[PDB]
């Protein structure tokens, strides 16, 4: 009933879609760095201004404010007691072994890493046809995973957007940085012992029961 756990994996491969499930089954906090960007500009505050010129370009921010922000969530929120699903952290090596640092030291280290293994030709159509709600996070998608209302979310009414990041440019560095930048972490958690892999091309409710498996739950 107690989860703590990375999920990771390449842009578009459905980490968004199957940390819902998570949550939901073991009451884990869902600590999504991209999210955390993204209020912090919905507020309009320095951080997320120079946060958005990075990310609509796909490139990274900076490792000190990303391990920074967890460090604090971490510590200061409430729910990470229960346990926790992260979700785009760590994203570079140096993330890694920061968190791993930071959790020895509260005596709650990670129990599992996922990869979401889904091949880059399969991406670029996943990421084209996206719609979110950004009033929550709800991601659609206008083939794959239509709303039945269209343009609006099936279960608030409210109009779905398309986000800045999500265009054919931003996206062909954004699977770039993924391959140098953030693979290499997945060998790491292989090392210790963690890692376990699933097939991130099957539909939702498949990989999610693909998911449960790997987990040692069901
Ligand atoms: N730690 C960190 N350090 C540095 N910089 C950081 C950072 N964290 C964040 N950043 C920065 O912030 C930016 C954004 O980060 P972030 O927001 O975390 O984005 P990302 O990692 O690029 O991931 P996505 O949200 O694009 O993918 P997803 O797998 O979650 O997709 P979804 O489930 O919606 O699924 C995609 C689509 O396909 C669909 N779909 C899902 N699963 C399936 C399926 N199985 N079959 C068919 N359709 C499916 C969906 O409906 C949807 O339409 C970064 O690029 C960087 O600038």
């Amino acid at each position: 009933e107690s989860i703590r756990m990375v999920l990771i994996g390449p842009p578009g491969a459905g980490k968004g879609t199957q940390a819902p499930n998570l949550q939901e089954r073991f009451h884990a906090a869902h600590l999504a760095t991209g999210d955390m960007l993204r209020s912090q500009i919905a507020k309009g505050t320095q951080l997320g201004l120079e946060a958005k010129k990075i990310m609509d370009q796909g490139g990274l921010v900076s490792d000190d404010i990303m391990v920074n922000m967890i460090k604090d969530e971490l510590t200061n929120n409430p729910a990470c007691k229960n346990g926790f699903i992260l979700d785009g952290f760590p994203r570079t090596i140096p993330q890694a072994e920061k968190l791993d640092q930071m959790l020895k030291e509260q005596g709650t280290p990670l129990e599992k890493a996922i990869e979401l293994k889904v091949d880059d030709e399969l991406l670029v159509a996943r990421i084209t046809g996206r719609l979110i709600h950004p009033a929550s996070g709800r991601s659609y998608h206008k083939i794959f995973n239509p709303p039945k209302e269209d343009m609006k979310d099936d279960v608030t009414g409210e109009a779905l957007v398309q986000r800045s990041d999500d265009n054919a440019d931003a996206l062909k560095k954004r699977l770039a940085a993924y391959h140098a930048q953030t693979e290499p972490i997945v060998d790491f958690y292989k090392k210790t012992g963690i890692w376990a892999g699933v097939d991130a091309s099957q539909p939702p409710a498949t990989v999610w029961a693909d998911i449960l498996n790997k987990l040692g739950k069901n």
